[PDB]
């Protein structure tokens, strides 16, 4: 964890802690990082929220000591989506940084589906798995991002109990051809600063395929406790 990263994290945590008394629910990669022990750094803030709030006002108030807020650019503010570029600097370094902040106002989790971890409102693992699989495999607009392989492996390894039959079946299907995964993701892994040092693509792909196969097989037994 470099100084740039540590400060970035300082900024993210301050924003999410501030939003704890609103309906904002943290999701995605940084939910995993801040909430569930993800073993890579994450940089974006992604939220679901059932209604509009004074987002700008909250971000401004939330800037903690040691951070300089240069600007907030409103990329998109509609009924269904909020998309912002928060530009900032630091007491340790003057070079401008960016934080992407994105909110979805559709299909917000109901209050009974919201976890609180160290004072932060965060989505359940199940929803995060579902969203990742939509994002990398079977959603409306899939993408090829190595982060998704890294994160699904993490989830399959450390949170297998949160997989149900549907989630496991899709995971198994996503990861059935490990050589294709390695082929599909290789360039992205090399170009990703967050992954290129820490990730063995060949091993990750292989282990995911094996873990998914086993998780799904277990759930197919329809066992009870």
């Amino acid at each position: 964890l470099s100084e740039q990263a540590l400060n970035h994290e300082k900024l993210m945590r301050a924003i999410v802690k501030n939003l704890a008394d609103t309906p904002m629910v943290l999701k995605g990669e940084t939910a995993l990082y801040l909430g569930y022990g993800l073993n890579r750094f994450s940089e974006d803030l992604d939220f679901d929220c059932h209604k509009k709030i004074n987002l700008l006002g909250r971000v401004k108030s939330a800037i903690p000591n040691g951070i300089i807020l240069n600007d907030i650019h409103i990329k998109k503010d509609t009924d269904s989506v909020g998309r912002y570029m928060v530009r900032y600097a630091t007491k340790d370094n003057k070079e401008e940084q960016t934080l992407k902040l994105e909110i979805s106002y559709r299909d917000a989790p109901k209050e009974s589906e919201v976890n609180v971890i160290e004072g932060m409102r965060i989505a359940k693992i199940e929803r995060i798995i579902d969203n990742k699989l939509c994002a990398c495999f079977d959603g409306e607009h899939t993408r090829t991002k190595a982060r998704d392989l890294f994160d699904l492996h993490f989830l399959a390894k450390h949170y297998e109990e949160h997989f149900n039959l549907d989630l496991a079946s899709r995971l198994k299907d996503f990861s059935k051809d490990p050589d294709k995964l390695v082929s599909d993701y290789l360039v992205d892994v090399k170009l990703d600063a967050l992954l290129n040092q820490i990730m063995d693509l060949e091993e990750t792909a292989l282990e995911l395929g094996v873990m998914a196969q086993l998780i799904h097989k277990k759930l197919e037994k329809l066992e009870h406790h």
